[PDB]
């Protein structure tokens, strides 16, 4: 006995009910009919959604490890073959992010902490907006060089240098199975398999892609392996290298090299589009409100000063700024509907039973949006993370990274990168927009499972 529902049309459920282009829309359209819990059928496949912060906490909190499955589907199989860490399951899953979380804290890799390859590399993002001479751009591909490389320097050892050949295809082609892969057509012929058929091409474009940058990545395992120093590693990859070692005897153990290629691979996946994404809208939000990037600024100057890079230390004495920060999560809204979950086995929820292997969809959105929470849930304002005397106020309603046992596996970094990025920047330039500001949309244009922020100019002008 599933949750209500709008009736399925025999073969292809609700999907001409539900609008492609805007999902979430839909969703939240039949949450006003049907109530917090809600089954659609896209195709055969039913899919249970989530409406609201009782309903979200509830199943992904609360029961947590029935709700901590990934969220199964064609095209992920094809590509991950249930390898790595996005979409693995059971135990596979449990061990690899398990090892994933302890390598990726501040110091869990090594001498060099993870903040020291954010910060050389929110430096280098400076240099190169500097060389734009404060004329107007487009920040999209510069901004989303950093987060790529962030990523590369917590795999691989260094950064890239941004002129790096090797740097650039590694990044076009991420950049490019994203666009792709974030088309409303993927949801649709996730459900409906055979579709993938009326796409060749497309369907070519991305294996290969994929092909490129995983043999790639074991080019560069192989170099990690020859030069591994086991009492000292450099990176991610030194460290699953060291990992293996040890469970070497055991041919059960997940630590091996396929799932080392394909988890180095979803840390590509998983960290740099979204950070590009909320950061590209996060500079447009500060350009819109220039208010508030004044302020921010003031912050940053009575903190940090002008004679010293930001750090993460300084972020417990910038109330704002992270009020800032968080409310660019929140009004961003990169995954309004939250990345597909599956129940682990047959599960109670309320009145309903929901069968082993059943698709969840959490919708963050609806939380992040609610209006109780955040008075005026659409208009982008930092006192919905402040409290009366301006010190930062936490929330429960902040999932920008999901919740429960399956949140970001990065969201220290995430946040680590949003912080030292932004304030790196506004402590070095100022933003100027090319038109009028009141011309100036920061309506999203939420096609696909990532929102993206209108396309739009800057100018960074350096400050004095
Ligand atoms: C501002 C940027 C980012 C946002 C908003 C974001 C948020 C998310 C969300 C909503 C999920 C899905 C959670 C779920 O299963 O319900 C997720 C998963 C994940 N994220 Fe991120 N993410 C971002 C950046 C990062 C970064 C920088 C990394 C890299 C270390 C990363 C690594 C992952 C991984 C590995 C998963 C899959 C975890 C699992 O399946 O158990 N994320 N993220
Ligand atoms: C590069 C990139 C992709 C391709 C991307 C997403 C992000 C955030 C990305 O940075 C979001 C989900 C989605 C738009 C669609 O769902 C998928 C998520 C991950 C994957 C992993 C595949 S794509 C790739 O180049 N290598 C992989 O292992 C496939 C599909 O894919
Ligand atoms: C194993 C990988 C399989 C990948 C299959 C991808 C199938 C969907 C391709 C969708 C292409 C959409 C192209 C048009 C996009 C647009 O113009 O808006």
């Amino acid at each position: 006995k599933l949750p209500p529902g709008p009736t399925p049309l025999p073969i292809i459920g609700n999907m001409l009910q539900i609008d492609v282009k805007d999902i979430c829309k839909s969703f939240t359209n039949f949450s006003k009919v049907y109530g917090p819990v809600f089954t659609v059928y896209f195709g055969m496949n039913p899919i249970v959604v989530f409406h609201g912060y009782e309903a979200v906490k509830e199943a992904l909190i609360d029961n947590g490890e029935e709700f901590s499955g990934r969220g199964n589907s064609p095209i992920s199989q094809r590509i991950t073959k249930g390898l790595g860490i996005i979409s693995s399951n059971g135990k596979r899953w449990k061990e690899i992010r398990r090892f994933s979380l302890t390598t990726l804290r501040n110091f869990g890799m090594g001498k060099r902490s993870i903040e020291d390859r954010v910060q050389e590399e929110a430096h280098c993002l400076v240099e190169e907006l500097r060389k734009t001479k404060a004329s107007p751009c487009d920040p999209t591909f510069i901004l989303g060089c950093a987060p790529c490389n962030v990523i590369c320097s917590v795999v691989f050892q260094k950064r890239f240098d941004y002129k790096d050949q090797n740097f650039l295809t590694l990044m076009k082609r991420f950049n490019e199975n994203f666009r792709i892969l974030n088309s409303p057509w993927i949801q649709v012929c996730n459900n409906f398999p055979l579709l993938i058929d009326c796409f060749p091409g497309t369907h070519n474009k991305v294996l290969k892609n994929v092909a490129l940058t995983r043999s790639y990545i074991r080019e560069k395992v192989k170099e990690h392996q020859a030069s591994l120093d086991v009492n000292n590693p450099r990176d991610f990859i030194d460290c699953f290298l060291i990992k293996m070692e040890q469970e070497k005897d055991n041919q059960k153990s997940e630590f091996n090299i396929e799932n080392l290629v394909g988890t180095v691979a979803d840390l590509f996946v998983a960290g740099t589009e979204t950070t590009s994404t909320t950061l590209r809208y996060g500079l447009l939000l500060l350009l819109k409100h220039p208010e508030v990037t004044a302020k921010v600024q003031e912050e940053i100057d009575h903190v940090i000063g002008r004679h010293r890079s930001p750090c993460m230390q300084d972020r417990s004495h910038m109330p704002y700024t992270d009020a800032v920060v968080h409310e660019i999560q929140r009004y961003s809204d990169l995954v309004p509907t939250g990345v597909p979950h599956a129940v682990t086995t047959d599960t109670k929820f309320r009145n309903y039973l929901i069968p082993k292997g059943t698709t969840i969809m959490a919708l963050l959105t609806s939380v992040l949006h609610d209006d109780k929470e955040f008075p005026n849930p659409n208009i982008f304002d930092p006192g919905h993370f402040l409290d009366k005397n301006g010190n930062f106020k936490k929330s429960d309603y902040f999932m920008p990274f999901s919740a429960g046992k399956r949140i970001c596996a990065g969201e220290g970094l995430a946040r680590m990168e949003l912080f030292l990025f932004l304030t790196t920047i506004l402590q070095n330039f100022n933003l100027k927009s090319v038109d009028d500001l009141k011309n100036l949309n920061t309506t999203a244009v939420t096609k696909g499972i990532v929102s993206l922020p209108p396309s739009y100019q800057i100018c960074f002008i350096p400050v004095h």
